[PDB]
């Protein structure tokens, strides 16, 4: 990997110094298939009850001793909780903290692209996740998705099993290409939901994403979008076209309804048993029927900004490909990091697993050396 996860701990503050200080003395200077044995020797050694927590995603020993030195300082002003999500840095003393799960939706990268490609890639990719998840161990105090992210939100939930959530996604990513017809789209707008309705009042676009105070996306024909574009210059709002040939999040979705209402409804749908926060209705998951869900999510908007306020979370972890969610969070003033499921580079994994890790989610870092 691109990226070596070193985590480690001790029963207390004052004994994790004394751990760091010798890992520190250790790590100088060591090369790469050094650094990986240092590594792969302390998640041995470092797993279960691990009281008081370190855990860092490194490049080199010379990234291992930076890390080192800012929890070192951290420790020595009496600090107990250090979580830098951007340098892959996590030191908690006295955790669990709460930890919620991120599933993105399109827009994210494939492992523009057409819909009915891109969607069941990025549920295979978030569907890996999951695997990740479950072969750690990992518990989350509850989950959101956000448009397609939902059904993979789902299938963690246990409201579906893997392989159904596979098909389901392949089948809405065929839906919903199928559905427009007049040229369409989405126009990003940096700006608050009130501000948006205002700009979007009597155009024929209609709000389509609520990312957050400073993001809401709308969708209409290309017409309408161009209505919102004027007047966006004229409040001095700043609007950025999306990448996309469909309004998504729009009544013109709506002829899908058909294709998807039959894809979903011969499944095994069951309750979920773990909390989702959902960006369709905005609210905990509780008790709804999966399918009006699912078909009134094609025309309604996403719901993101009101389903992250409801998942309570020291730390987010964005199981899927790319960190558009983490970007998001961190929008809005949240702690973030992504696993960046499927992705070529380990950068993801490392860094999202150290934070599952020093965060308490998980209590044993060795799968991440298994098979290389
Ligand atoms: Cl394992």
């Amino acid at each position: 990997p691109d990226h070596e996860l070193v985590v480690c701990g001790a029963p207390d503050a004052a004994a994790l110094t004394g751990l760091l200080t010798r890992v520190r003395a250790a790590a100088t200077a060591l090369s790469r298939p050094e650094l990986t044995d240092l590594a792969a020797g302390l998640a041995a050694a470092h797993r279960g009850d691990v009281p008081a927590r370190f855990a860092a995603a490194v490049r080199d020993a010379d990234g291992l001793v930076a890390a080192l030195d800012r929890a070192l300082g951290h420790l020595a002003e009496g600090g107990r909780r250090l979580l830098d999500a951007g340098r892959g840095l996590f030191l908690v003393v006295g955790g669990p903290l709460r930890v919620g799960l991120l599933f993105p939706g399109q827009a994210a990268p494939v492992h523009p692209v057409d819909t009915a490609v891109a969607q069941p890639a990025i549920i295979a990719d978030s569907l890996a996740g999951i695997r990740w998840l479950d072969r750690l161990g990992a518990r989350p105090v509850g989950a959101l998705g956000h448009s397609l992210g939902e059904l993979a939100a789902l299938s963690w939930a246990g409201a579906l099993d893997a392989d159904d959530t596979l098909a389901l996604a392949r089948a809405r990513g065929e839906a919903m290409s199928a559905a427009t017809e007049a040229p369409s789209g989405m126009l990003s707008l940096r700006a608050d939901l009130a501000a948006a309705r205002e700009l979007a009042a009597g155009t024929g676009a209609v709000v389509a994403v609520d990312n957050g105070e400073r993001h809401v996306v709308v969708a209409g024909t290309r017409p309408e979008l161009d209505r919102v574009a004027e007047a966006a210059r004229h409040a001095g709002i700043e609007a950025t076209p999306l990448a996309v040939s469909h309004a998504f999040h729009s009544p013109l979705m709506a002829p899908a309804a058909e294709a998807l209402r039959r894809a979903a409804g011969r499944l095994p749908w069951r309750r979920p048993e773990r909390p989702v926060a959902s960006t369709v209705t905005g609210a905990w998951w509780a008790d709804e029927d999966p399918v009006e869900v699912l078909v009134r999510q094609l025309t309604g908007p996403v719901r993101f900004r009101e389903a992250l306020g409801l998942l309570d979370a020291d730390l987010l972890v964005e199981v899927g490909p790319g960190r558009m969610l983490s970007a998001l969070a961190e929008a809005a003033g949240r702690t973030a990091v992504s696993l960046d499921a499927g992705a070529a580079s380990a950068a993801g994994m490392a860094a999202g697993t150290a934070a599952l890790f020093a965060a308490g989610a998980v209590d044993d870092a060795t799968p991440f050396f298994a098979g290389r």
